[PDB]
């Protein structure tokens, strides 16, 4: 079965990871073999639909993509899936502001943007492609999370305002185009090492200074080329924003050059911490292999 009906009894959740805008995470263990797994219960029959959405995050198939491994309909829903050891890209880039070179700088962008496409192809527009939904298996690879939930849960029916492009906060209009927006906000936040974008400015005055041209600042360690292609993403005109195929093989290009295009001081000369961390076991991976 591609979206496992788990039974309340198979799975459990051990520690709180953190509470979101569409529901809380837990980290926990799944025993269809323990299977170290993230459960997100959302907050608030009508499963049906939900059943359907739910197949989308479970269907998906893609190295830099998260894949939806169950989902528990009782009095809310739970959705399981295979736990990140490393946590959430945002914090990883915050913790790491340091030792942090360019070459995994641009990998992330490449790996994000591998993702991204991906969900253009399976006509998913994800709507909340943030820092903070792009998890770490490993320092070397990424993958995209919470995509499906924001149409789920009422994105387009009458709110992430700093990462959502022109078009969605006036007209609730979401493209993988918008996508690209969030994308260029996400590219942001991990050249800036976390930073909060346009801190301060209140979220009801956001689409004013959209209007009004004013975009995030040039990060510190940005060539004007990575920069321009920030710029870029963030433009009125959505057909005039990159294309996520586009921006892949841009990225790639950069990867193949980092230092060319991020200055990092001491760059060239750039585990037990995440153990302690989440150890409370065959990661989803051996047990699904
Ligand atoms: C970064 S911050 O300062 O803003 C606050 C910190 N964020 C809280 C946090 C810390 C760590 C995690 C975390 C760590 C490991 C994880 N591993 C797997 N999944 C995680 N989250 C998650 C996201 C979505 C989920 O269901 C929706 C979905 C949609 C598409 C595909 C899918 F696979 C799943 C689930 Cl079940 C878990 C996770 C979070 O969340």
């Amino acid at each position: 079965a591609l979206l496992r009906i788990l039974k309340e009894t198979e799975f459990k959740k051990i520690k709180v990871l953190g509470s979101g805008a569409f529901g809380t995470v837990y980290k926990g263990l799944w025993i269809p073999v323990k299977i170290p797994v993230a459960i997100k219960e959302l907050r608030e029959k009508a499963n049906k639909e939900i059943l359907d959405e739910a197949y989308v995050m479970a269907s998906v198939d893609n190295p830099h993509v998260c894949r939806l491994l169950g989902i528990c309909l009782t009095s809310t829903v739970q959705l399981i899936t295979q736990l990140m050891p490393f946590g959430c890209l945002l914090d990883y880039v915050r913790e790491h502001k340091d030792n942090i070179g360019s070459q995994y700088l641009l990998n992330w962008c490449v790996q994000i943007a591998k993702g991204m496409n991906y969900l253009e192809d399976r006509r998913l527009v994800h709507r909340d492609l943030a820092a903070r939904n792009v998890l770490v298996k490993t320092p070397q690879h990424v993958k995209i999370t919470d995509f499906g939930l924001a149409k789920l849960l009422g994105a387009e029916e009458k709110v992430p305002i700093k990462w959502m492009a022109l078009e969605s906060i006036l007209h609730r209009i979401y493209t993988h185009q918008s996508d690209v927006w969030s994308y260029g906000v996400t590219v942001w936040e991990l050249m800036t090492f976390g930073s909060k974008p346009y801190d301060g400015i209140p979220a009801s005055e956001i689409s004013s200074i959209l209007e009004k041209g004013e975009r995030l600042p040039q990060p510190p360690i940005c060539t004007i080329d990575v920069y321009m292609i920030m710029v870029k993403c963030w433009m009125i005109d959505a057909d005039s924003r990159p294309k996520f195929r586009e921006l892949i093989i841009e990225f790639s290009k950069m990867a193949r050059d980092p230092q060319r295009y991020l200055v990092i001081q001491g760059d060239e000369r750039m585990s037990n911490f995440y153990r302690a961390l989440m150890d409370e076991v065959v990661d989803a991976d051996e047990y699904l292999i």
